[PDB]
């Protein structure tokens, strides 16, 4: 018996959809918060800064007990040294584990996985904290979260209007022109949140890149980018005024520079308002703090695994 | 990108042979580990996610080393003991090897016998360091997978006039003396097994304590391998009482040994440390090193492997 090997196109073979993780996602995220009794051992991630080369690896292993599945998921990302670069990518690889045996089932591309399955978070935040009517979209950013989030999105939701902003213009220009739909590029972050109703805030920025004073009242965000305790993306003031909700609290308090440093005080977790323990006040201005949980790639490599199996 | 490669367990052995080598480049992990940040070794401890229903454990090992340059992380998977129904092996291991600068994945490796070898070395280490000024009697506790590695290294590393075995099942101690090279006396208890032994090895899945310090022959230096978990024991109180008490990682112990928690007992010290030279080696007093495994340990090795292996 030796692991099998998933190739990233075989992922993406596999799995072809992200709108199809929103389900099990939503599962997973209310029986994570449903404490003890929702079945999921998840410990909060652990991160092994490798700082001479400025970059983190990061361990994600979690147990599900609703849907059988143990894997566990390990992350490298390296710092971005600045504009014209040169840096490398993030990198995932997701292992799978026999929960019986303890045998190592298979390894596979955790890119897809991780493109994926966040942006169906974000998609599921979206759903319920989403303004009574929610026309204009816009993403800051414009990396693979940019476009796994796009692609979601205008599945999933109807925009009059989508907008996108990056640091670089060109690769917001690329990105308007690979992506399917129209896209405004806009020239300044404050331009392209004027009056956007949910926004998306995926860069690898450390310092806040989106004022809450440019924010319409009542606008959802979702803030993916900064996942370490040092790094943020959002203001004080928007953070300050902003209704925070998280996917893991002690994930949160331990990662989260931007919850951090601004010592604002966590609502809810997703998952509570999947399950309607904890309300969505999405009439007000809201802050999805997204850092991405174990038990989230769990599932989608479960899904993947058996697919692949049945042939 | 590169397609990882992977090293079966037989290419492990292939690259990685003589337990016994592994004791330098363990001893430098062990002292930089201890010498705080200077040290280079950015070890978060170990976490462990508990398979409730199906009573085992998943444990991940990460850890980043700038000395050698190396970025590793173990995965390890172990059920907890049924008696025969326990599932087996007991223990899964796989290691997985990162470039530090780029993040790639090079390697995923069988982590079996590294942690096999791996453990047996750094309880070499602790003995080879904390042993009484006359130690003449081995005795080991546990007939698995440690136990064998351990024998090996121990008797290839020390010299002892006589060793001895105890193990639940009686029948499985006597395949082991039947196995092992040089003589071994399979005792029908604990009590006769250690009764005089100047260094013992537990090795075992036992969760209440089958060790007693009213055993124990003043002097005698215990490695504590088994019992990873922070609800099992395999020594008493009054073994880890009056004993003064090693570990391989402080913040590893308090987290996850029974054995130190339950008891209440207090650390003296890090292996690392008096590898060092920081702190003492009451070697005459009785001594009990607690080993729960270390991250960097599995990384010295994965990277010796892992380059003997790209070359030929
Ligand atoms: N410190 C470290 O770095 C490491 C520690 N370990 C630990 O070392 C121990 C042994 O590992 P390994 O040899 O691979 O596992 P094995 O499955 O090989 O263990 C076999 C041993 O378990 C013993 N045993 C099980 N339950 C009991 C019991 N309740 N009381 C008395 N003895 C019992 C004996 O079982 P039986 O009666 O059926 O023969 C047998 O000698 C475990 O605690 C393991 O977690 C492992 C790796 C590293
Ligand atoms: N919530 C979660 O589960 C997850 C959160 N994250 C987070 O999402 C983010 C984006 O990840 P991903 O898209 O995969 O990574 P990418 O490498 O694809 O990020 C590209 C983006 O980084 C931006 N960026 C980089 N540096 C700066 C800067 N300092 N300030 C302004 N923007 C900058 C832009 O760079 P440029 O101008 O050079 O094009 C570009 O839009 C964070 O980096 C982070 O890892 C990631 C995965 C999951």
């Amino acid at each position: 018996r030796v692991p099998a090997f998933l190739s990233a196109a075989e992922v993406e073979e596999h799995l072809r959809s992200s709108s199809l993780l929103i389900p099990p996602l939503e599962t997973a995220l209310a029986n994570f918060s449903s404490g003890p009794e929702g079945g999921v051992m998840q410990p909060v991630r652990t991160v092994v800064p490798v700082t001479k080369h400025r970059g983190y690896l990061g361990v994600m292993p979690a147990y599900s007990a609703a849907e059988d599945a143990l894997t566990t998921k390990l992350v490298t990302f390296y710092e971005d040294r600045g504009i014209t670069s040169v840096v490398p990518s993030h990198q995932a690889t997701v292992l799978l584990f026999e929960p019986s045996n303890g045998t190592l089932l298979a390894v596979m591309d955790g890119n897809v996985i991780t493109a994926k399955r966040t942006a169906a978070v974000s998609a599921i935040a979206t759903k319920f904290l989403k303004p009574p009517s929610s026309e204009v979209l816009c993403i800051l950013g414009a990396g693979v979260q940019a476009y796994s989030h796009y692609e979601i999105f205008t599945e999933q939701f109807s925009f009059k209007e989508v907008r996108i902003w990056n640091r670089t213009k060109e690769n917001a220009e690329k990105f308007a022109d690979t992506v399917q739909g129209e896209v405004r590029v806009c020239s300044s972050v404050q331009e392209a949140v004027a009056g956007a109703d949910v926004i998306i805030t995926v860069t690898l920025a450390t310092e806040p890149i989106l004022f809450g004073e440019w924010v319409k009242p009542g606008a959802h965000i979702n803030a993916v980018g900064a996942s370490r305790p040092d790094w943020r993306e959002l203001d004080d003031e928007l953070m300050k005024e902003a209704v925070l909700y998280v996917d893991s609290q002690e994930a949160a308090l331990k990662e989260s520079g931007d919850v951090l440093l601004s010592g604002a005080e966590i609502f809810a977790e997703l998952g509570e308002v999947i399950k309607g323990v904890k309300p969505a006040h999405c009439e007000k201005t809201t802050v999805f703090k997204s850092l991405g949980m174990a038990v989230e790639d769990t599932v989608a490599a479960k899904l993947i695994y058996d697919s692949w199996s049945s042939g």
